[PDB]
């Protein structure tokens, strides 16, 4: 259908910007001296380009025709003034990265495109874990800060 | 999706209530000196403890609130007399895990969950290999105890 | 000798009770972001269970008849809002745990179980460990959430 | 501690009468073509033997005086036709042995000998799961012998 | 050699003291729940006793007369109620091991008892490292503790 070729694309799109976004957050992090939380943003930055390739891949095979829309430039940096702040865009980021996948499985879904949604579960399962893993750390990372020099303990050391 | 929570919930409850019918099923082997029936319903109770487990782990990540249910007293375990009366109740546990997951894949299909759906897939397969395995041991059973003593060395070997 | 094999029949159903209580517990800590505290709470509902299966497998081989009774729904995690609520409930519960070990002790000493008595020695010992493991635990958590964002700190540290 | 005394001497014997006993049940079942079962009796005399220098060895360090008594020549042999009655002439010689550990503790008890009680922990324990070793086997080779010649089956596995 | 003789028996003494009161803290650490600390402390109380077994030693050798005196209770610890009163408390025990070495030190020295100058040299470097140990640690307890709950997060890093 229509709808599953333009929203296949879409992912791919979301993917690259998701990791565009990452990195963003990483240079933020080490700009402002938070070599542990920006070693964390690296790391998601590679993970979110390896998904969208992964997507690229299953197209090429399935003869999804791929075309390589732009990748926007991240503008929450101009805002962020501490590390709550990112991480709440970073949760966000993730939240969207989902809602976009289940978009997608709907699609897949309604023209009864079954090895599409067969490829989607485990990108699912892994939404879950990464939305947990991020809602956990903002937690973290907002109760650390409620005392000064506190969260800064433990990027050196968790991170 | 509201039905979708209340049946995640009860299908932890589920998994623990089965727990403890293998447990039970594992005691009256034991009294009854089925040593090696004991033992395979001891872990078949460890191991349904670990799917609970496993579905706890699941809806905490997705924020599924969880609220531990009373698990039941067994109740099939004051009628039994013989091993095939066991088995036989241990068949009709798993297939109602089976019902279970079929209704609570349903719940989740309905309202799109589509991650719920992707982790009961290996749920759902293990228990057609799970009612195939107790149902064919079942049929060994059955059989073998139309000669007195004979299902004594069901037990010794395997 | 007939108080003993009631109690014994107890002692069964207050493993797997504990065992409830230890999983209701890591739920509250998971819901809430502790996944140090959380994972300690799911390996000790684990060891409890096994206490519970070792308590079964001597009443098998000595004839204790066991019959497995309902195991409560835990009633504490309603009330718990802070890890030190948690970590009070789990001390009493153990302390619950250590008397009903005394009292089995001292059914099977009027009635000269030797046996029964013999099986309940490394139960005594490992009961004094257990209490002081966690009475220790909850000294740290009290003294360390006197500071906003601490005991956030000791989760990823300890545990 | 008279008693105490009196009663730690007549548990060596009783160790080594055991053994002798177990050592007749071998002979038998060797006599009438059971090699399974009569290696099994053969490792639980040498077991009870172990257990006898157990005891004679703490009471030396202990200087509770041991005279080794006559050990009485096996008569259950007499009466046995099959080897259901060996494995019930064997339960009721651990349920004997037991009674006898148990009677020791309490004189112990009553006395206070702290160390003797001690000491006897791990035998109460062990004749609990001798008791139900024996028991087990004892239920198996009734069942199986329901039908003849399966009881011989089964004789060749282990 | 009197004075020798007199203050290198007053010597072992001293160590054996000083294994009790490092003892005495981590009976304390202990009850209020600070583990790493009483580890440490334990393992000083063992280290003390070395040190007085070592003088022991050499005194036989020498044919210095022992004669053990009683190890006086520490009461040090009553006055404890938090971890810098404890740490304090061995800061000053080590000092006064340092001052004991260094007087029996000088009475070799004035008696030209060359060999116990030499036994006497490792010593006086082991304590340099032990005050500076123990005053390092007692700085980190001091500025650690100005923050409620922040001394507690450290003991378990150690």
């Amino acid at each position: 259908s229509e709808e599953l070729l333009d929203l296949f694309n879409r992912q791919v799109t979301q993917e690259f910007t998701a990791s565009q976004v990452y990195l963003s957050a990483s240079i933020w992090f080490d700009q402002n001296d938070w070599e542990g939380m920006a070693a964390y943003m690296l790391a998601e930055s590679a993970e979110e380009r390896e998904h969208g390739l992964g997507f690229v891949d299953f197209a090429n095979k399935r003869n999804i025709p791929i075309e390589l829309q732009a990748v926007p430039a991240p503008v929450s940096c101009a805002e962020w003034s501490s590390p709550e702040d990112v991480w709440q865009s970073i949760l966000e980021l993730e939240q969207a990265n989902t809602r976009s996948l289940l978009n997608l499985a709907e699609a897949a879904s309604t023209c009864h495109d079954f090895a599409v949604m067969a490829f989607l579960n485990p990108f699912h399962l892994q939404q879950v874990n990464e939305e947990d893993k991020i809602g956990s750390i903002l937690a973290k990372v907002t109760d650390e800060n409620r005392t000064p020099g506190l969260l800064r303990s433990l990027d050196v050391v968790s991170f």
